[PDB]
This record gives structure tokens, sequence and C-alpha cells, in this order.
């Protein structure tokens, strides 16, 4: 085998296809369908984390916290991948039954789609491999901690270092001390920049949630709890984002 | 007499007494306390709208700017006013929310939000310490209304800038009424404008609690009245996310 066993393991634990449940055209039905997709994505991330090496060994509260912190980040990062893989970055591939092209219009909603659109464009530009993406995804899950830190801070630190090492192996699959180091800068800078992007997504999400009755948008129960319980404190800056570059 | 005209005007358009409509004859619960506070908050908001219509300069900003400045400043103005009534009526040593909702420290302790009461209680203790005059308070309260703008600015940005600058000059005059000499009066300016800068930090804690309470309103049996609900829904997450521009007097 020439692909490292951890990257191989990560490949094997990747989620199956997730459908939004959409009727194959208003922003209420769209948001409702995006919310259903959100619920299914959250369930998928939680199940995925049960098989992710190192993660089940963290304190249970740390696990829950890290999944809640990174819910939106992992969704948008997965959106970037699918859009890149299936439509060359030129549509937003939320799910096989929810693909948004030459916009499906004019509002705040479609402005946030253009912000989300930056990530697929960046995957196309950088030509991210699946091996790189899988290691970057675990680092995204581990990319923010509480201000007081985690209960299992030592285990968390070791797990982060292991996957940073695995991203470097991932980068090594394709040559040269200066080019592989430049590419590490570029890939870890993309992760840094996601904090600023995801902040815009969290804000719109929480606003939309608190006026959901007025907008006629149904918010499923599991994702409502992450939104209700975490997004206010996150938006307020009551968490510590982790950066690779000062 | 000695009092400048605009300060006399500010005193004249100050609100009437406002009651929370709280039933003090039965024991505090967290839902009855927060529900009475929301009822008080609604009534204060209405009075801030009425007061703003009489505030020289304010009516001549774009209707959007006026709404936005009220929606940005409502919590700041409430706790500033709470601090002033507490200072004036009970020597700063109880929280005087309204004539029918007064919390001494034991009643604060027995509430579910003791830490938040102690955060609010800091303001009156500062008023006591500095011996803040009514003339300074009245100018400082207008500066709070005008103390955060959108990141992209206001529609009437020039007229806002000019309105704010006039009340800063008026605060400088209110200071001169008592503080004589360049040394004392400019230090006093530093102290009072530093107090207003610090409120940005204090209010950030109140906003987070307020927004959490709002989201959890049904589970907590805490009713949020109409106008208070729209100001929270309109701006509070944006404000908390730092997607507005707080104005500072000091770097
Ligand atoms: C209200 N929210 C909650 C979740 C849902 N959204 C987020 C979203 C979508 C479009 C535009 C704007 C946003 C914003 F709220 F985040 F800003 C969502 C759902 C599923 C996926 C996937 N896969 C993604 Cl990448 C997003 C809408
Ligand atoms: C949920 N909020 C919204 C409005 C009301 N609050 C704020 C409050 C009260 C107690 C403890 C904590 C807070 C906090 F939300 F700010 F934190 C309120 C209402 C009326 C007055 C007056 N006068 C005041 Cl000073 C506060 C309760």
């Amino acid at each position: 085998q020439l692909i490292p066993p951890l990257i191989n393991l990560l490949m094997s634990i990747e989620p199956d296809v997730i459908y939004a449940g959409h009727d194959n055209d208003t922003s209420s039905s769209l948001l409702t369908s995006l919310n259903q997709l959100g619920e299914r994505q959250l369930l998928s991330v939680v199940k995925w984390s049960k098989s992710l090496p190192g993660f089940r060994n963290l304190h249970i509260d740390d696990q829950i916290t890290l999944i809640q912190y990174s819910w939106m980040s992992l969704m948008v990062f997965g959106l970037g991948w699918r859009s890149y893989k299936h439509v060359s970055g030129q549509m937003l591939y939320f799910a096989p039954d929810l693909i948004l092209n030459e916009q499906r219009k004019e509002s705040s909603f479609y402005s946030l789609c253009l912000t989300m659109w930056q990530i697929p464009q960046e995957f196309v530009k950088l030509q991210v491999s699946q091996e790189e993406f899988l290691c970057m995804k675990v680092l995204l899950l581990l990319n923010t901690i509480p201000l007081e830190g985690l209960r299992s801070q030592t285990q968390f630190e070791e797990m982060r270092s292991s996957y940073i090492r695995e991203l470097i192996k991932a980068i090594g699959l394709r040559k040269g001390v200066v080019s592989s180091s430049q590419r590490f800068y570029q890939l870890t800078k993309l992760l840094d920049n996601l904090h600023d992007l995801v902040k815009q997504l969290h804000l719109y999400c929480l606003n939309t949630f608190i006026q959901s009755r007025a907008l006629s948008v149904e918010f499923p129960e599991m994702m409502s709890e992450v939104i209700a319980a975490q997004l206010p404190k996150i938006l307020a800056g009551m968490v510590k984002p982790l950066l690779f570059h000062k």
C-alpha cells in the first residue's frame, strides 16, 4: 500500500450520499429543504465521529462541543468538495436533489450563497486531492475550542498534531521541500480563512432561526438545538478559534 | 441662570415615571421577574421613541438612521437610566428598575440572575463615585443613543456627525458648570467619556443573556412584548457578532 492507512481509514468512514428531500421554488421551501439537509448532515457528522480515530477518546462533553462548534464549517466544507467534484465548482451541490446554479434570485439569501461559493472555487484553484480534503476536514472539526479550553486538552492536542502530520503525508503524495511547504501554507491558510466566512454563515443562520415563524421556514429539532444553544455565544466571541498562521 | 439652554431642554423632555406593573405581593420567580422586566422594557422603549422625537437634531436624520440608533442603543439607554434612578432614589444601593420593582442585594441574590444584577449595579456605583451631575447624565445619555453606527455608516452620516459633535460640546459645557480649571475639567471629560466607552463591554454581557433568554422564551415562560421583540430580532445577533461600529472616545 502506498496510501497511508489513516487516510485509507478516513476514506472508508466517509458518509454515503445525503439527500435534502426537496421537491426536485421559493426561498421558504429552499430554506426548509436546506434545514432538512442540515439535520441529515448533523446526524451524519455525529455517526462519522464515532469511527474517527482518536475522537471517541476525548471527554464526551468535548466531543459534543466540537461537533456543535464545527457543524456549519463541516457542512460548507463538504459543499465545497461536492461542488468541486460533481459540477467543477460552477454550481452549489448541496445534495443530488438540491443543486443551485445561475441563481435559483436577488436577496440576502443569494448573497450568502456567493460567500459559500468561495470554497469550491478555492478547491478548483488549488486542485485539492481527496487525501488532502479528508485530513483538512478532521482539522476543521478540531478548529475551535472553548475559552477555558477542553476537558481533554492533552488528548485533543495529540489528535490535532497527528492529523496535521497526516495532511503533510497527504501533501507528500503528489514532491519537493519548497513546493510541499508552500502547499501546506496554502491549505492551512484556507482553513484559517474559513473562520471569517463561517461567521457570516452563523449570523445569517441565527437571524433566520429567530424569525422562522415569520419566514415560514421549518427548522428540525437536532440542528435547532445547536443553533439555539451555541450560535449566540459563538457569534459573541465566547470561543477560541485555532489558527495556523498568526 | 448658569445652565446652558440645550441642557435645560434635555431636562424638560425627560420621561415620566414608569412602572413595571409587577405584583410584589407574591414571591419572586425567575419567570415573573423577567416577564415584569420585559413589560418595563417595552414601556421604556416606547418612552425612548417619544423622547427621541423631542431630542434636538434627531428628527432630521433619515427615518432609517433613527430606527437603527434606537435599536442599537436600547439596552445601553435602559441600564444607564436604571443606574441614574438607583443613584437618585436609593443612594445607588438598590436596583431601582421602577417604583414597583426595586431590588436590594438580598432580592438580587435570591434571583436566578445575581451575577447580571451585580454587573448592572456597577453603573450606579460609578455615578456615586464620580458624583455625576444631572446635566452630565443628560448629555451622556444622548451620546449613548449616538454611540454605535452601522459598518457602512448612516444615510444622514453628515447630520449625525454634526449632531453627536454638538452634544459632546454640550457635555464639555455641563462639565464646566462645576469643574473649573483646564486640569480638572479635561480630566473629567476623560473620566466620563471613558465610562461611556466601558459600557460597550458591560452591555455585551447583557445582550448575550438577553438573546439567550429570548430564544429560550417559551421554555422559561418569559413573554417578550411586541416592540422589544422586533429590536432583539432586528439587531441583537448582528450587534453581538460585532457587525456594527461602536464609537469610542479613547483609542
Ligand atoms: C438557516 N440555515 C441553517 C442551515 C441551512 N444552510 C445554511 C445556509 C444555506 C444557504 C444559504 C445560507 C446559509 C447560511 F445560513 F449558513 F448562511 C445549509 C444547510 C445545509 C448545507 C449543507 N450541506 C449547507 Cl452548506 C448550508 C440554512
Ligand atoms: C431578557 N431581558 C430583556 C429585557 C429585560 N431586561 C434585561 C435584564 C434584566 C435582568 C437581568 C439581565 C438582563 C439582561 F438581559 F440585560 F441581561 C431589562 C428590562 C428592563 C430594564 C430597566 N429599567 C432593565 Cl435595566 C433590563 C430582560
